[PDB]
């Protein structure tokens, strides 16, 4: 048991450990997508560059519970990292749909992290979680929804000129 | 022969000097490409600009070969630069089309000037070869792909808008 | 089949893929011994910082032959990050020479790409290895060589003040 | 027929592709001097440069009749650009010989481009071969005399000597 | 055998001892001739900063070898430099040509280095010749063909008044 | 016999050529030091900068000697440069005490080379070696013995961290 642990849950160090698994698999996601958009036969390079800058900062995420794992004394215990569902993710409009989904899926996690943390009166974990993910979250998924909507009202993906142009105006 | 010749076979000397007219045979190809755009008829400036700036590169290209030459110890030797095969390049998306089917044309005749000067032993050439022409052409034709990709999904030629506004966001 | 496709082998786009993951895992890897030294019980920061730039780099390093792979117009295909093999990495000492071993092995597997790329007469897919990996592979190699006998000589893991002086005047 | 062809006659557009050609081939012959003197058993660095920068402006003065072309509604009609007449071009006072007696060819066919236009009533195509072409070949044509009387007195070409100080003071 | 090595064959390593050697025996050969031009019954100071320049950069040839040996885990084993062979070099015309029978001598060995790291399979051996020596050694050799062909055409050496004029013009 | 000798004996130019070889025999001495530190087995980077800077500063002073040979009117005559005595040199601080043992035998050389000048009734040589060569020795080897007397007072070389320190804060 470490010198510095204090008022810090056993639960709750293994809870930890597996929202650490989930962003690192959230970064393959979109990792995945990225490079789809690179292919000849997508060409999408905003959308290549706007998922590759999502999958750097699910990294951050990650290395940062890893972090706050070692300052409350718990122990770091990683998974494998599961491959994503999908290799070729159709279009533009279905990979923003996906993501979307994969991030409602995130902050689910998170609600429950946060609802555990208050069960356990671990108000240090219970602000760490508020402050740094909880607003995140909700800006994120605000923003995809914001994408989606517009796709769609394009005429995506139907429209190969709606996709494009939205590569360029919004994304670009 | 020349006081500097060293290891420089006379079946390379020969497949050099075919090379060096290759690329000067795609500089007037692109040059023609370029000022059909340029046509009252046509006009989409940037289509233009773009094809003008690939053949002053070929020409470059063309140049870097006859110092090698002479480096080596080889002598140049010209021929006739035939005319190109159209003179009416029809729509953005032909030209780009018939551009790809040209870098690929050019990219398999210095693959096979590689194997020559594997077969003759001559680590100099295959370097040379490798370091200023291998990775451009690769480059050259997966930029190619992607453009010709965008057209089509833009609905491009049978569409005048999906060129106009391809001029416009990605040659401008 | 890419229209981008040429000279490309089927047997070089799945090792191509297969070395992906390795690196993945390698930056993987990296990413749990840093953060072994970032725990308070170890507390070795510039052995922590080390390790966090190897993953950063390895993670470059398999992005890139994601890059390579479209270039050429072969497709993607992702597998599952393996988990590290050890949750806890004893010393800095200990630390070194597991990199040391894992630097070999990646080493080991890039040998066999470049030997399969040679047999398929694949002069692009040889300088990219040549050039952006091969060397890089020994200097990493060199350094860890190099690290892990100073150590022995300052007389770690045995003397505790041997990986302190180590952390601050070599490490950082 | 073009929506901006007017006064343009037939005669006067068939005349500019043949000198659109003709430039392009006294770019071609004045590229083959340039590597002549490039060569380990020749080595005249100026005369190499000399040459080169006249084969860059013979291939600009082809651009600025294309350009025209369109410009008048007239049609682009390229034709194949011949090789040179001779591989090697013997010294640098023969060389120079060759291109005053090259320049004062290019001249008569422009001098018969300007009578023509003068017979069709054509006051633009006039004005525009005075103001671009005329000045610049009186020009050109007096340089490439004042060359050709200092190396003949300096006692070229049996002079190597001779030729040696006219490329470091004349042309460098 | 070193913790390092890797893929590196025992007769690699004993023609880089043998290669480093040749470079270091170059490198007293443009020691001697430079401070022969320094003679005062001689006289030629930029024939002397030239080769007084080459000797430095064999030096440095040398030891970038010894690096590379170091690098693979290889060990450096260092013989007797032998004395040039002249201690007078006649004229500027006569220690050029010499210079350019000692860069080919160079050359060849260095192509019989590459022969034996392709047939021993070292890929990593075969780019490090090809970047840092093979082109090094085209350049010198096409540089010390074009000063030997000037020299000869001025009238050298028979001509004081030609070897002087080089100095100043070439060389200065 | 030269134009501009005077006062300057046959034995004082004989003595001159034979320093000549030993300064370029103790640069080599230097250079095989220099790159034992550079091994990974050894991995002292702060040594070996050390001592491959004395071989650079040896070579110098064999081109002033070389400079002084032609200014006098005498006559340069080179000799094959012996290999060092030792290919392992052990350990730090025997490398200090072996350049200790050098520049001493060095020193005696130019004393010798001071008294037979002095015999000659040569006051220019006198002073020449006065003010480049004595002083410098004298200097050079107070410092050596400092650091040998360094090292052995923290324990070298039985002692791996007294050796490892000495490379970071003396020498480093
Ligand atoms: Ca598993
Ligand atoms: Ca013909
Ligand atoms: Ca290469
Ligand atoms: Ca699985
Ligand atoms: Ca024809
Ligand atoms: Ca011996
Ligand atoms: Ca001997
Ligand atoms: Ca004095």
């Amino acid at each position: 048991t470490s010198q510095v642990r204090q008022n810090y849950h056993q639960d709750s160090e293994a809870a930890i450990n597996r929202q650490i698994n989930l962003e690192l698999y959230a970064s393959y996601v979109y990792l995945s997508m990225s490079y789809y958009f690179d292919r000849d036969d997508v060409a999408l390079k905003n959308f290549a560059k706007y998922f590759l800058h999502q999958s750097h900062e699910e990294r951050e995420h990650a290395e940062k519970l890893m972090k706050l794992q070692n300052q409350r004394g718990g122990r770091i215990f990683l998974q494998d990292i599961q491959k994503p569902d999908c290799d070729d993710w159709e279009s533009g409009l279905n990979a923003m749909e996906c993501a979307l989904h994969l991030e409602k899926n995130v902050n689910q996690s998170l609600l429950e992290l946060h609802k555990l943390a208050t069960d356990k009166n671990d108000p240090h974990l219970c602000d760490f979680i508020e402050t740094h993910y909880l607003n995140e979250q909700v800006k994120a998924i605000k923003e995809l929804g914001d994408h989606v909507t517009n796709l769609r009202k394009m005429g995506a993906p139907e429209s190969g000129l709606a996709e494009y142009l939205f590569d360029k105006h919004t994304l670009g």
